[PDB]
């Protein structure tokens, strides 16, 4: 066996002389020290996560039962919320309070922006997201429908310049809103020049300023024919770029070159639910990658991480400004257990507590010098958590940390947590959770997909719930998001801590995304997630648009949403479809989870583009996942549909996913040879019996399994 022996462990020898000859270096953590801590943190909290994940089965089973045993459709909201209460699921609302974390970056706790989540095994991606602190809105404009493609003003092999011209008009009018001047439009400029430390620009009969002339924040070259000029809005950074003997700049009336924005303010490198990793192999290539972020010397080809960059103040000075996005990681939760340790019984360890191990080592590397910059300033270490349940599940989440903090010799309360919202036991608890890590939280986040699969598998047996599409509408989401950021507001969160929104999925509705994410700031979240350094930008629009700061205040001391509409279930109705909207639903759950599975067990791929019915391109994850199994599920489990209905609809979309993919293995005609195929029918029949709906353990397992035939 290639394991190592620590204590109880047997560790995978990758995984060993990676943090040996990798992680250890350069932190000043004794080696012999640090294997005994992750022995004795290992040994000391594995049963309360054991115990945390058997309150969970124990209290779904008391509520399938609560359901079995009830007639009445109209189900009595006073019982059932009497009921949650007496078995502990709903709990006593603590007295109000606020948060007292401390040492947290600006980026965090003031700058409201997009918040950009990559997965974390593929460096490249991750390089380019780290990067996406800045970004090109001329590019993004460009390259997407935002400008939609009309006559003439399509996208071609070459520059198109009814197009292009339309892009620029586009930025003129965001910098007419977002930084007005004096009087006239930046679409009548001519020149921009510094003068006694003021911007002005040339209009053709007269020149003008800024109506508010704090919001220029600098210029690079000579005050005079300045190479680029920088503004502030909302606490975010445009550079307007200029130069007349480029390509577009040729082509403009101030010899404009492209309008960069800050975009990403923040980004969430991701060991969870968009990669795939079952082994110590796989965990080693993220952790690396991880290492190579926070030590600065990641590259990919050679794409590297971005230096910080250079300005004149406008007196004329020089400052810098952060290149790189600010870094978070997503660990995984408390549920699944990974065979990279196993203890001496062949039991594998708890990969929660792996992961908050060996990321919280590696992000100390962060923390210093990068042979320049740093992630943290101010000394945190920003880790997401999630798939929690409930405020005791935050307490163990602190816990460890604790532990790990005084493994690592880490300052107490160094690594922070990012809350996600995502579980309706943490809803309905909120205040609660929040309380539980008030010296540690950093956000709370509407994990809005998770929260669906929850939200299905909770009620599984009270009936068949609302299609897919449908749930982002219904009562108890509206309530949900709305008392996240109550919850939130009412914690202290504004100027200390983010509120943060889901993830937009639909990567190639650029147009949609403008027109519609605005919500998200308008209902006070100081960040929201985006798929792509493309999105983070067009998003960042919003929060030139949005006051985030302003909404916020005018939230503060508001209810908007009750814990009946919190636990309002999403049943459908009565003869609510049609057979051709009931098959146009399987078909399209059917082709999601075999699009998003394919490609999971056959490459470790945990995060794909897939086309739905209606061909609109949606990045999934197991999130997503998630809810299509779930509910599925929650069809066959209520005779909305047969057995056969699913097996033919999984055989129907499956060689429609083979065209679609290439070091590819197709899984028609023979299915059931198919150990991806297998995966996508065992996550819907068993479904209802995986534990809140995960689909961790099915994927793990059958990737392996894949692996292992692969092998031979
Ligand atoms: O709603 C939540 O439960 C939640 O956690 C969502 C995600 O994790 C998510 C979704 C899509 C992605 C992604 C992450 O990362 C890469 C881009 O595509
Ligand atoms: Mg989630």
């Amino acid at each position: 066996t290639d394991r190592v022996s620590v204590g109880n462990l047997r560790i995978a020898r990758v995984l060993y002389d990676f943090v040996n000859n990798e992680a250890l270096p350069g932190t000043d953590i004794d080696p012999d020290s640090f294997w005994a801590g992750v022995d004795k943190v290992v040994a000391d909290l594995t049963p309360q996560n054991q115990a945390l994940l058997n309150a969970r089965d124990e209290l779904q089973a008391q509520i399938d039962k609560w359901h079995r045993r009830r007639v009445i459709e109209p189900i009595d909201m006073d019982a059932y919320r009497q009921f949650l209460t007496e078995i502990g699921y709903l709990l006593p609302e603590p007295d109000d309070f606020t948060i007292t974390t401390s040492g947290v970056d600006a980026e965090i706790t003031t700058t409201a922006g997009p918040q950009l989540v990559v997965p974390v095994l593929n460096a490249r991606f991750a390089l380019n997201a780290a990067n996406a602190r800045w970004g090109s809105l001329y590019d993004a404009l460009y390259g997407t429908d935002v400008i939609p493609e009309t006559d003439g003003a399509e996208k071609g092999p070459t520059y198109n310049k009814v197009r292009g011209d339309k892009v620029i008009a586009y930025a003129r009018k965001f910098l007419d809103d977002s930084v007005p001047l004096s009087s006239g439009s930046f679409g009548d400029a001519t020149g921009f020049t510094v003068q006694d430390g003021q911007l002005v620009v040339a209009l053709p009969d007269k020149s003008t300023g800024l109506a508010n002339p704090g919001q220029f924040a600098g210029y690079t070259g000579a005050a005079e024919s300045p190479t680029s000029v920088l503004l502030i809005n909302h606490g975010l950074h445009i550079e307007i770029l200029i130069d007349p003997e480029s390509q577009v700049g040729t082509t403009d009336r101030a010899g404009v070159k492209d309008v960069i924005l800050e975009s990403a303010i923040t980004t969430i490198m991701d060991f969870e639910d968009s990669v795939a990793a079952v082994d110590a192999a796989d965990k080693v290539l993220g952790y690396r990658n991880w290492l190579g972020l926070n030590k600065g010397d990641l590259a990919a080809a050679l794409r590297v991480l971005n230096r910080d960059r250079n300005y004149t103040a406008p007196g004329g000075g020089q400052f810098t400004l952060p290149g790189r996005s600010l870094m978070f990681v997503r660990n995984v939760g408390h549920l699944m257990t990974n065979d990279a340790i196993v203890d001496t019984d062949g039991s594998e360890v708890f990969e929660g507590i792996m992961d908050a191990l060996f990321t919280g080592l590696i992000a100390i590397h962060g923390l210093k010098a990068s042979d320049p910059l740093i992630n943290s300033r101010t000394g945190s270490i920003y880790i997401v958590k999630p798939k929690m349940h409930g405020p005791a599940e935050v307490a163990f989440t602190c816990e460890l940390f604790s532990r790990v903090e005084d493994v690592l010799g880490l300052p107490q309360n160094t690594m922070k947590i990012g809350i996600m919202d995502e579980e309706r036991r943490t809803t309905v608890n909120l205040k609660a959770c929040i309380k539980a890590a008030a010296d540690r939280v950093v956000f709370i986040n509407t994990g809005f997909l998770d929260r669906t699969g929850d939200e299905i598998h909770t009620s599984m047996e009270a009936g068949p719930m609302v299609r897919k599409g449908t749930m982002k509408s219904q009562p108890w989401i509206l309530a949900y998001e709305d008392h996240n950021v109550d919850a939130g507001l009412a914690a202290g969160f504004s100027g200390r801590a983010q509120v943060g929104k889901g993830m937009w999925t639909m990567t190639e509705l650029m147009a949609d995304m403008v027109e519609t994410k605005i919500a998200q700031p308008r209902a006070g979240a100081s960040t929201a997630w985006v798929p792509s350094p493309t999105a983070a930008t067009l998003h960042a629009l919003h929060y030139h648009q949005v006051d985030v700061a302003a909404v916020q205040q005018g939230l503060a001391g508001k209810r908007r949403a009750t814990i009946e509409q919190l636990l309002t279930i999403p049943l459908a109705k009565e003869l609510a479809w049609a057979p051709d909207e009931i098959r146009e639903e399987v078909d399209n759950n059917c082709q999601s989870i075999l699009g998003y599975v394919v490609r999971w067990v056959d490459q470790g791929v945990g995060a794909s583009k897939v086309p739905d019915i209606h061909d609109v391109a949606l990045m999934e994850d197991r999130a997503t996942l998630r809810i299509s199994s779930q509910l599925l599920a929650n069809w066959l489990r209520h005779g909305v549909i047969t057995s056969a209905d699913v097996r033919a609809s999984l055989e129907r979309m499956a060689p429609l996913v083979d065209r679609q993919n290439v070091a590819y293995r197709p899984m028609a005609p023979n299915f059931d040879d198919s150990i991806a195929f297998l995966a996508a029918q065992e996550l819907i029949l068993s479904g209802a019996q995986q534990p809140n709906g995960y689909t961790e353990p099915i994927l793990h397992r059958r990737r392996r399994e894949f692996k292992a035939r692969a092998a031979e």
